[PDB]
């Protein structure tokens, strides 16, 4: 079932967003743009480069951000992986 | 110059990389290098022989790979294909 008010991409749709003119990148099921993050990022560019178009969710919390980063996530959060290609937990 | 993070490679160079002995693979505007990936793959080597050296972004997605061979894919990129070689738009 998708919802109405959220918007879907496919991962297929992430991947191609792997350039700095437009990097999204997937955490827990949701997609962010972090295009305008990757300069202001406080763990740098490159990290994020790295996974650019691609589910960081492993590095994420490998990294073990803080509750005042995920906060930060927020502001770039723009949509939910479609239901498809999301995996069973 | 560009982002000396990234290797790039044009794809005249990754086109010479289709045997056995070294297989490379563009996906996405990314270089990967499969050599050790072929005996893994779960859809047999041959298709990836047959595009081998070449960009298979297109036969990639139209296949409807997982998140988890999208995962998988990672320890294998080896760099960016060369701004010059992409798609103008
Ligand atoms: C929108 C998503 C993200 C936000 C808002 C974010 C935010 C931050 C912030 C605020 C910090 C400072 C320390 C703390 O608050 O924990 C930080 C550190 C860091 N971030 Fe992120 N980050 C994001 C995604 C990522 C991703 C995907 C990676 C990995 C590929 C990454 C790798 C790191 C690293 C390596 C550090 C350094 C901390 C250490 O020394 O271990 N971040 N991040
Ligand atoms: C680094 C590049 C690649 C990786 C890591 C990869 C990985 C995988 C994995 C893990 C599967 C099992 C099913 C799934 O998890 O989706 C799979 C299946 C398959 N792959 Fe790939 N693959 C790659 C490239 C390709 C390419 C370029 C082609 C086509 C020319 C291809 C064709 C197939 C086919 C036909 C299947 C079987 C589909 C099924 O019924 O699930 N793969 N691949
Ligand atoms: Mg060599
Ligand atoms: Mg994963």
């Amino acid at each position: 079932g998708s919802d109405p008010a959220v918007t879907y991409y496919r991962l297929e749709e992430v991947a191609k967003r792997n350039t700095s003119e437009e990097t999204w990148m997937v955490l827990h099921g949701r997609v962010y743009d972090l295009t305008r993050f990757l300069s202001e990022h406080p763990g740098g560019e490159e990290v994020l480069r790295e996974q650019a178009g691609a589910d960081a969710t492993e590095s994420f919390e490998d990294v073990g951000h803080s509750p005042d980063a995920r906060e930060m996530s927020k502001q770039y959060y723009i949509g939910d992986v479609h239901p498809n290609d999301l995996k069973p937990k």
